């Protein structure tokens, strides 16, 4: 009667945590996600082998509004496993799923994995200046959101960083690279004109993070714009006011111009 | 001449991801530090026989003064590991360490692990609403150090939580409680009266993260402050204002008291 909430990790399926994949391989039934995030390294099958279940895999449709039909009822009588990429409660809305099996009844547990918000770690950008994060969703239609842009510019005035996570449609197959996300922000600067998304912005970009070879490069927007970052996930980032260290890791490891190294104090 | 910085995860041994638990064991030398940060639901001997490998510890001297006497030689002829509790990159000054790595002409990899930074999630508050981070220091002699106490008050002004990771000494295992670090914001509050931290704050208190039974509370510091959360490590965390779903998370999985619903929504 118990319901384990499991990550898997950043890019494949090695990255769960010893905990998770003992405690799956040993539950009855095993549910998982793959649209609140793209696990670029690896395929259901490979899951499934290193588990030993097999595993069924849900909609987001399923889970929002059928999480308590599928899933619950099983754990009601079972030992059932929910996987998700990454951590299960990071940037998603998984987290009220335990208060919809609370409701029902149903113990759970969560086994964390390693996620993109401490992965930004491998950047060399400080993890306790990051403020307020934000996603930069596709315009669809007439809508067109620009909420992400504000982010920024409250953490920069602040001399903070900013974690942009990229849009996903899963279903279409569609990520959003770091490229796309750069071209609707320099949209967005061009309407609201706050100074605070141009040619000259230093941003830096992660790709396929939990990879061994992930791609991390910083620099200007006009000169990374275009450049190639390999195949999704992306995630973007526009660093704060920048410590010497941090410059320096910039420079020394994402490529950045030996320019950003003087720091404006 | 491969360095792997690997993250052993949040509480127990079994906290490493099956990717660096692999590369761990082909590794010729297996260094690591528990000065950061201490795994608390495990003990030294429990990780070198999971890893089956005896495992060199590192003061934080011998890393942040002679990393490059001490671990990169040995990464010029040999595969070495270097562990570190969490994820690895997310303590300050361990970015560095890659740049000291290439200029010695060592190649370095990073294998990811759950951090608190994600982990707090468990607490149903929304990872995009958190600030900047902080530790809280303890005062001492004529120092009396009230940086987070800012930290808080910047980010709740702007709607946004704030972690607050607790002081510790590691080499004498001495763990600041939460409740130690409540009287020490009110003690803070008492002196800037900036209205940021008092008797009616809502604070959540996050203890042993990573294991199966995790300590979840919230409520008033009132009636906080001198409730037993049990062994450490504790983390604080001051919310700002909240969304309905968190705060309807904190009430059915933390006991968050009912009011919540309607104070700080
Ligand atoms: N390995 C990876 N590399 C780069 N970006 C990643 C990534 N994994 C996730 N992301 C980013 O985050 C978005 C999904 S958000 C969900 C995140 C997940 N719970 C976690 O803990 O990581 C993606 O669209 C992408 O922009």
């Amino acid at each position: 009667m118990v319901l384990y909430f499991i990550g898997l990790g950043l890019y494949d399926e090695r990255d769960i945590t010893v905990k998770g994949l003992e405690i799956a391989k040993k539950c009855d039934y095993v549910f998982a996600e793959f649209y609140t995030s793209l696990m670029a390294g690896t395929t259901l099958g490979r899951i499934q082998k290193l588990i030993g279940k097999e595993i069924r895999v849900l909609s987001r449709e399923d889970v929002e509004l059928n999480f308590e039909n599928i899933v619950l009822p099983l754990a009601k009588e079972n030992d059932v496993a929910f996987l998700t990429p990454g951590d299960p409660l990071v940037a998603t809305t998984h987290a009220e799923l335990r208060i919809r099996a609370k409701r029902a009844g149903v113990e759970s547990y969560v086994i964390h994995a390693p996620s993109i918000y401490s992965a930004v770690g491998i950047t060399g950008l400080h993890i306790y200046k990051f403020g307020k994060s934000a996603t930069v969703a596709y315009p669809e239609g007439n809508w067109f959101p620009t909420s992400y842009y504000d982010v920024i510019k409250e953490n920069a005035e602040r001399g903070l960083h900013t974690l942009l996570f990229l849009d996903i449609k899963a279903e279409k197959r569609m990520y959003m690279t770091a490229n796309e996300a750069m071209e609707l922000l320099l949209k967005v600067e061009d309407m609201k004109k706050g100074g605070v998304f141009t040619d000259d912005t230093l941003v830096v970009v992660l790709a396929r993070a939990g990879s061994l070879n992930p791609t991390i490069r910083a620099g200007c927007v006009k000169d990374l714009i275009r450049e190639d970052f390999g195949d999704p996930p992306h995630i973007l980032i526009v660093p704060g006011k920048l410590h010497i260290v941090e410059a320096e890791y910039l420079v020394e490891i994402a490529g950045a111009p030996r320019e950003i190294l003087r720091v404006n104090v």
